[PDB]
């Protein structure tokens, strides 16, 4: 009603509050640092780099390069203080951290419609409400949460399997079925004997970790994920000795999961474990396996692509909360909410980008993907439609970036009012 509230002056929260401000919209930005400090933080500043100083590769053929693209355009506060902070880094944006967030703290700071509030929000604020408080939200407002929407609906820690391009798997080496109780709709990549010891071996050489689980007992894994029970290999008439399953993620079915594989093994013993299985040989792995501390919403049962809550009017999440992961897709999805929660201040409907644009892969990810042990989804190529053609992968990967910079940016020019 009278300000727009903002919880949470990270990354997303930043950008949010700096939307609304650009659309002359006042804000109440509550920050509870440096009152409560979270276990990863160390300063007062908003938009604090708490780990690595990269946000990412800015290349063509880069993912998160089109998101940076996106968010420039957008003329995003983030991607402007990175680039006055930038220090050398091969094909990344690195950043002088200390500079970016002292730029961002001083250029909120210093608006005039902006009002900064030092204190912990324990309950949800009335009226129009963007929540972006990271994944380290205070316990009181994950609590809160819980009671609003449900106990199930909110995640402490993420456990997440690694995904794979579908186009990218060998299905002459697969078969789709399900186990007793199953959908019959999982990818099955069935395994000798011989193939599962070695795999086994991998994983020791290399929620419960798959590999954790792996050295506990020869037969763990036969009796969990890879369990061949009740499935039949439509190639030899019997049942497997062993199976990886995948499972789709994605409403477009670009994007399979591992069953059963979450992990926290170092990118590269992902890439070079999945390999070993049958049909993934060439497996092109878009989002790799993590397990943190990390509080996120399950954004498919409870978020729409606008990025506000589907059944409480004028409540928004961004950010880590909302289910992404990344610096980058934080401030973006901070921007998003920040533009609807603007509109709808003014008395105009939400917006999304178009699905060809990386941003708006994101957020449609995050209202239609697989809600049952829905996981955090950072910026990646199954995102976004397919470019359809017989060129090469980079070839193809540029003509996606393309194509989704100049479809946000005529997305961005459609707006009304205009971002200034
Ligand atoms: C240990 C760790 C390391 C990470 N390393 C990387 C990395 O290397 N690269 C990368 O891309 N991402 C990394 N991230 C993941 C993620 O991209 C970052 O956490 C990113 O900052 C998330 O942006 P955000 O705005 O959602 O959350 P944050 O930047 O954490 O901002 C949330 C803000 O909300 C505040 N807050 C929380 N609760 C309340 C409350 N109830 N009232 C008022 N304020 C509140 C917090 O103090 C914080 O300032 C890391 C995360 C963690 C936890
Ligand atoms: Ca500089």
């Amino acid at each position: 009603m009278e300000r727009v509230n903002v919880v949470g002056a990270g990354l997303a929260g930043s950008e949010a509050a700096w939307t609304l401000l650009r659309l002359g919209v006042p804000v109440r930005l509550f920050e509870m640092r440096p009152k409560r400090m979270t276990p990863a933080h160390g300063t007062d500043r908003f938009a604090e780099i708490v780990c690595s100083n990269s946000l990412g590769g800015e290349g063509e053929t880069n993912a998160k390069g089109l998101l940076q693209a996106e968010m420039r355009r957008a003329g995003s506060l983030v991607m402007e203080a990175a680039d006055l902070a930038r220090v050398p880094a091969g094909g990344a944006l690195a950043v002088d951290r200390e500079e970016f967030s002292g730029y961002i703290t001083e250029r909120l700071t210093g608006h005039p419609l902006l009002e900064v509030v030092r204190e912990e929000v324990r309950e949800i604020p009335p009226g129009i409400t963007v929540l972006a408080t990271g994944p380290l939200t205070s316990e009181a407002l994950a609590e809160a949460l819980k009671r609003r929407f449900g106990d199930h609906f909110l995640a402490y820690y993420d456990a997440a399997s690694p995904i794979v391009l579908y186009e990218s798997i060998d299905l002459t080496k697969c078969f789709r079925a399900g186990r007793y109780g199953q959908s019959a709709d999982y990818l099955n990549c069935p395994m000798t004997e011989e193939e599962y010891r070695r795999f086994h071996q991998a994983l020791l050489e290399a929620c419960v970790p798959v590999e954790e689980l792996a050295r506990r007992g020869y037969q763990t894994l036969l009796f969990g994920p890879m369990k061949p029970v009740g499935l039949v290999d439509p190639r030899t008439g019997k049942e497997p000795f062993a199976v990886v399953q995948l499972r789709q993620e994605d409403k477009a079915g670009r994007m399979w999961s591992l069953v059963g594989f979450q992990t926290g093994l170092k990118w590269p013993e992902q890439k070079r474990l999945i390999q070993m299985i049958p049909g993934l040989e060439n497996a092109e792995i878009v989002r790799y396996g993590v397990m943190h501390r990390n509080t996120y919403l399950n954004a498919p049962r409870l978020l729409g692509e606008t990025l506000e809550f589907r059944e409480a009017e004028g409540l928004y999440a961004a950010g880590v909360l909302a289910g992404v992961e990344g610096y980058l897709e934080s401030a973006a999805t901070g921007f998003l909410a920040g533009l609807n929660a603007a509109r709808k201040a003014l008395g105009l409907p939400p917006v999304a980008p178009p699905e060809e644009s990386m941003l708006g892969g994101l957020v449609r990810y995050l209202a239609t993907a697989n809600p049952e042990g829905f996981q955090p989804m950072y910026a990646n190529w199954g995102l976004v439609p397919p470019v359809e053609g017989r060129m090469g992968k980079k070839e193809k990967r540029q003509a996606m970036y393309r194509r989704g910079l100049e479809a946000f940016s005529a997305w961005l020019s459609g707006l009304n009012p205009p971002l200034p």
